């Protein structure tokens, strides 16, 4: 839906290795409809079987015969998957017909059982051998080992090996079983390319694989395409596909000649592999290819239960000591403390040469000192700072430049507190690591008639890469580790943190309760002033003036405090002459202000049931608002009316042009534009927000509209009558 | 008189199925001891086999043939747990002669394979197909489906069923395959009772069991215990093992004759069962349930992971879902608003017929009102104040006495702010739940002579509940969505929390510093007063000291914050005289209180580098909280001395007695005590914290020494050297 068609990432990925339209000859293959009509056929079918198997038509059963039609038979009328296989003589060679369906298509594939004995063994007595063995083993270790000697010993290849994919889809054998006169494969790596992501998630859906015989010749299975659909035959269920001809040539650089292999499947990931070599052809009998498709199932629900139950129990090791810490953290007086102590704490959590606590700007290092290290991870995350965990083994080492740098290799921080900049960091020195890599890791490319060719590896030959700068890697364990201590240290900090506000609000609220009296002591002393001189007269004018600013404040500071505890505005309604009202704050700011031009379209008598305490202040904030922000000179236009059931005062003045971001942020508290504006410069902002607040305690609204830099508002409050109590 | 009286939990777990001491006589059975000896056989061994095998002997060639003890031997020598079989001919009759050993004791088992032929074997290739097709199912709803119908066909049984365990421990028959005249039992109930815990874990052990024919007579092996222990035999893992009583008598009351069920092992835990069923003797031969354990294992290992990965699945679009709520929550100005919209956000987390966002007190339903079953958790939550989770899909409705009941069946609530209480709860409406039982689940006993017995139902004729007042139960996947949003919005909230802080810091920062001017203001004017009158004077010194209290209580306020803030106190350490301004402050402070009784031992001279503001702070805060709890009229005793490079001083005082941890709170601020003494009623009792953090301010400390209600005050303060010029 987006229009797009992405390019894929990397070109080892792009081989269709499930459509070849070929097969390996040592068996035939007949493709058929789901009514049983031929629709394709491997060319040496009439070589190898004896009949023509020309599209179109049907089988017949002097072709293949009643057990080959009675299975055919009941697999196009059955329902479901089908997969069956029947033992029959054609012509006169004793033949293996495997029988299966994939999208629609229903296949029967031949494969000669030329000089083999008949039932030489079982499915069944082979399955519960190598179940049997499988269920013994109470660790991976142990069960790779004994299984691969258990399947070399069944099969008698050459060479077996249990090869084990890591998290960087790289691989390595831990485990081998071969013949004595073979060089050992054990314990060397191979990288991700030698198993591409196409092939994994094939050996996901079909467990087994054989090739028995590496130099073969594809046999192509014509027509190529499905005429139903023009589509390539699917051959991924198909067990004589033609496997790609890199992997044969691969195997031929190992001087392999025969190859099988047996998926391990683990959380609906490839985990791992049984590869088994030969050094000369060999084909084993599909029965006991069934009985390795089996065991593959067995042996990975048990190498599942047992990865997840070591991993279970160390995620259970580690939880009694975070846990354990939580605790101790949440009893201890200081978080900072409890954490920063070389005993237990955070520096025992998760394996490290070193940890830091850093919270608030006080840090403390554990097991050494690292915060040259520590800031300057954080002058790289600076970089990121949405980042919350940060984890590296290939720290970049410092260079000869200084002695100052810490060869700290592995670094692994976490952020329980972004704003104080809670930080954790665990720390990891340079651990040499060696690597035996099975052959040198050369270039896939090589230039020939074709172009470039992904040419595998011409040698195996064990190579050491010697790996310097890394430390030892962290594992999903100790990352899981890291976020939950994290989350748990979040909310420790939060439910530590919030106890600031409850401070703050008993302290305030008992500032807001002490603070009153002395204004009012001092208000009563001026208001009691004879004011018999005139000096004493100023005198007194100056502190009852100054007296009510600062009762002022003392009331904005209390309204303010309520307002963010979300107690609200006792509003008292009572029937108030409005228009009254009104005119007496006009003219007492114009007496107040008589610069400040104030013109006045107030209809007369209007009555409103409203707190008169809580209008007087929102017609002084408004006042005071369009004075500030007004421009100088400019009249100021009072109008207040009522409209229905609503009564309606609007402001009208001209500004210097506020913006529509100013418009927004009107009602902003502590408006950082506030403190720039040279008229405004101790004026809190919060006018606006308590005026809009004091108009939501009485139903009401506070409208606003700037044009062409003159703004209005308009407040809307609604008409109401005061109940009365009766006895009736 | 054992000082005990047990209660009984159930019967049915108690009957001890895994040693019966008997056989199902369709065979015969010996046991043998690690060295070859017979420990015990079944007492129809002369009778099927035409020998005694005579405790402590030993079996010999002409008894039971050459290839059982060649069988034999292998076990008896080999290493660990042996299992093994073998066909062979004792009599006229052949014999399936299987062994296996169970705490190192050796079982043979006899079945007859009589009245059979090898071409009947053609079962193994039924099994062949069932195993091979069912690594093909896409989903366990299918794969059940599929099998009960391949499992009829194959053994030719009147019935088969799949049957899946609830998280109760019952079970719903969820496929079935029947014959035509049978009543089909497809979707019925069954309770936990029906295969006790014992059953299920010997199920888990042994995965096949087949009842060849339920009317049977146990044939008891003897001697009943082995005389190498006095135990009895476990024969939890021998074929011919009698099952109890009670399940052959519900079999007789469900008409069946011959019963096999196949485990179904998913995560360690018994996840289902294929149960089928023969209105007629039937025996299935021993190979063929050898290749049922394989299918049984097969399969067990299929579900597991078709279940895991749908499980995977879910928490996929889970996460998708929470993080993007999650960033659409750390985008709004307001996270309540993000959430509480119903056109998209929480509601869409996790299934809710409607659903209550809280915060703050804010109440904001969806897709309805939720306030009463809201505050209803909530009161009943307030009794477990630590629970931060709550789930319940079974609410008691409110009865009809009161309309203001809330009739939501379902509760789910998480708790993401425990200090604003920021709550989310998901609500679910009735789901009448219609349960069709398989007969009604009445009790399971009957009490005789014997006293009560285990008697099962005796009819199993489809019983239907009419369960009322339940809500679909929240799943694993919805709980851990809540548990995984409810550390999401912890996170948002901390983090926009620490801005609500940083605001109120803001506010006061900006508060004092604007009150400062006013305040000054005022005290100069009153300092300018004539005071030409004696009430003009009385009124200046009262406004004057009015002030100087305001002046004091701002520049606490000051101090407090800047403490909280981590700004500290900033002091000016100037050389000053300590013996002239502990005099005059003395002096002053007596002047001032004549009623207080102030002792002074004050060193003469005494100088160090302090700033005389702070000190003289310090020294007034120690005599404020000397005069408001000390006791009246008891003299203070005030001793100011240098030892040293140090300045001590020292003030005694009597009280009325200071609890130990009231001393220890004493340095804390807003000290409820304060708000509680009538003499400190306006005391914010911040004087203590104020002056120790000035003492830290200046290298100093405050020591405290309370005695005999007498509390002795010990400021140490350290002297600074002078620094002056110097020349030869
Ligand atoms: C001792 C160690 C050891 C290892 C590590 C090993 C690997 C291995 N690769 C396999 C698969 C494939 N590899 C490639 C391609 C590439 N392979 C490369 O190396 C580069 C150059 C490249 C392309 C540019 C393709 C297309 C396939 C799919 C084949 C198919 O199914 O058609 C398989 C499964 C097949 C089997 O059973 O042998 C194994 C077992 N076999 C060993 O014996
Ligand atoms: C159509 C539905 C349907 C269901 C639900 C069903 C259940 C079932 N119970 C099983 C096992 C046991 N149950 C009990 C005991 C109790 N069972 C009850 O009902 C009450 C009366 C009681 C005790 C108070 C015991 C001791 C055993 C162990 C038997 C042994 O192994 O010796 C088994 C496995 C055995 C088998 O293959 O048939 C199944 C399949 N069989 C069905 O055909």
């Amino acid at each position: 839906m987006t229009s797009i068609t992405p390019v894929t990432l990397a070109n080892c990925e792009d081989e269709p290795i499930h459509v070849p339209g070929a097969i390996q000859p040592h068996g035939a293959l007949v493709t058929l409809r789901a009514d049983g009509m031929v629709l394709a056929a491997s060319e040496n079918i009439q070589a190898l079987l004896g009949f023509v198997a020309s599209p179109g038509s049907y089988l017949t059963q002097e072709q293949v015969g009643p057990e080959v039609l009675r299975m055919l038979e009941e697999g196009l009328t059955g329902n479901g998957p089908w997969s069956n296989s029947v033992e029959t003589r054609i012509g006169e060679h004793l033949f293996d017909v495997i029988g299966h369906s994939y999208k629609e298509v229903f296949y029967l594939e031949f494969e000669i059982r030329t000089a083999d004995t008949l039932s030489i063994t079982s499915f069944t007595l082979n399955a519960q051998r190598i179940i049997a063995q499988v269920q013994l083993h109470n660790d991976t270790a142990s069960l790779l080992s004994n299984v691969t000697d258990e399947l070399r010993r069944m099969t008698g290849y050459d060479r077996v090996m249990a090869y084990r994919f890591r998290h960087d889809d790289s691989g390595e054998v831990v485990a081998e079983s071969r013949r004595e006169d073979l060089e050992s494969y054990l314990g060397q790596r191979y990288p991700a390319s030698d198993i591409p992501a196409q092939a994994r998630r094939l050996y996901i859906q079909n467990p087994i694989r054989l090739i028995a015989d590496v130099a073969y010749t594809p046999m192509r299975v014509f027509p190529a395409l499905n005429p139903e659909t023009n589509e390539s035959f699917d051959l991924s269920y198909s067990v004589l596909r033609s496997v790609s001809p890199i992997h044969c040539e691969y195997l031929t650089n190992m001087g392999v000649r025969a190859s099988m292999s047996i998926s391990i499947v683990v959380g609906g990931k490839l985990w791992g592999l049984f590869s088994c070599h030969h050094m000369s052809p060999k084909l084993i009998p599909y029965p006991v290819r069934m009985s390795f498709q089996i065991f593959s199932q067995v042996c990975s629900a048990i190498v599942e239960r047992l990865e997840q139950g070591r991993i279970a129990e160390l995620l259970r090791v580690s939880t009694e000591r975070r846990l354990a810490l939580a605790r101790r953290a949440r009893d201890a007086d200081d978080l900072f403390g409890a954490l920063a102590h070389p005993d237990d704490g955070i520096a025992a959590l998760i394996p490290c040469d070193g940890a830091l606590v850093m919270l608030g700007g006080r840090t403390l290092s554990i097991r050494g000192d690292f915060e040259r290290q520590a800031g300057n991870v954080l002058q790289r995350l600076q970089r990121d700072p949405e980042r919350d965990i940060y984890h590296t083994d290939n720290w970049p080492q410092p260079s000869e430049d200084s002695p100052d740098g810490g060869d700290c290799c592995g670094v692994l921080a976490i952020r329980f507190h972004r704003q104080e900049s809670g930080w954790i960091f665990w720390f990891r020195h340079e651990e040499v690591h060696r690597i035996r890599w099975g052959g040198k890791p050369e270039k896939l490319l090589t230039i020939g008639p074709s172009g470039p060719r992904l040419t595998p590896r011409g040698s195996f030959e064990a190579w050491e890469e010697v790996v310097r700068g890394h430390s030892t890697p962290w594992s999903e364990t100790d990352l899981a580790i890291a976020e939950k201590l994290r989350l748990d240290l979040m909310e420790l900090c939060l439910n530590h943190a919030a106890e600031v506000d409850r401070m703050r609000q008993r302290l305030i609220a008992v500032l807001g309760h002490d603070l009153r009296n002395p204004l009012q002591s001092i208000s009563m002393a001026a208001a009691l002033l004879s004011s018999s001189d005139t000096r004493t007269t100023e005198l007194r004018q100056h502190i009852s003036a100054s007296s009510s600013r600062m009762e002022r404040l003392v009331s904005q500071i209390l309204d303010m405090s309520r307002l963010q505890s979300g107690i609200g505005l006792t509003v008292n309604p009572v029937d108030t002459d409005v228009s009254q009202l009104v005119r007496q704050i006009v003219c007492e700011t114009d007496v107040a202000y008589p610069g400040l031009v104030i013109e006045i379209a107030i209809d007369p008598q209007v009555r409103a049931v409203v707190d008169p305490d809580r209008y007087a202040q929102v017609a002084a904030n408004l006042l005071s608002n369009a004075r500030h922000h007004g421009l100088p000179g400019r009249p100021v236009l009072v109008t207040l009316t009522r409209q229905g059931d609503e009564v309606c005062l609007s402001v009208l003045n001209e500004t210097s042009g506020l913006s529509e971001a100013q418009l927004a942020n009107l009602f902003e508290p502590f408006k950082r534009e506030s403190a720039d504006n040279q008229r405004n410069r101790n004026g809190l902002g919060i006018g606006l927000y308590i005026s809009q607040a004091i108009a939501q305690a009485h139903q009401g609204r506070i409208d606003v509209d700037c044009r062409d830099d003159v703004i209005t508002f308009c407040l809307r409050l609604p008409v109401r009558q005061a109940e009365t109590g009766s006895s009736s």
